[PDB]
């Protein structure tokens, strides 16, 4: 038995958050009241502009569908 | 960079084929008109019910989506 999961790399586009949020890497705040990180379009990591360069490119899900 | 592929293990169901068609395993005939084997429901890998047990259960496929 094996899950289904959903297996590449990152998609991150810029990101307006509506409610104060942290960044998935770092945990400091993601600063602004717009396009303050990146979104991963895939997994839904969110990141500084500056973290984007520093997480793994590795990105899983499990395909709940 | 990386492709994105769903990883899991097969989901095999009878099949009702249209066509002759060959097991993707075994090679052979899947014989008859109708349910003549399986058809896995993520990947479309076709086996005969005998060769369901002798394919390795990894099942991937890329996400052209
Ligand atoms: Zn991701
Ligand atoms: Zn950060
Ligand atoms: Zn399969
Ligand atoms: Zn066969």
């Amino acid at each position: 038995g094996s899950r289904r999961a959903s297996v590449g790399s990152h998609r991150f586009k810029v990101h307006n958050y509506m409610s104060p949020t942290f960044c998935d890497h770092c945990g400091s705040l993601l600063w602004g009241l717009v396009k303050q990180g990146l979104k991963c379009e895939d997994c839904g990591m969110n990141v500084h502009h500056k973290c984007r360069e520093k997480v793994a490119n590795l990105c899983e899900f499990i395909v709940t569908d």
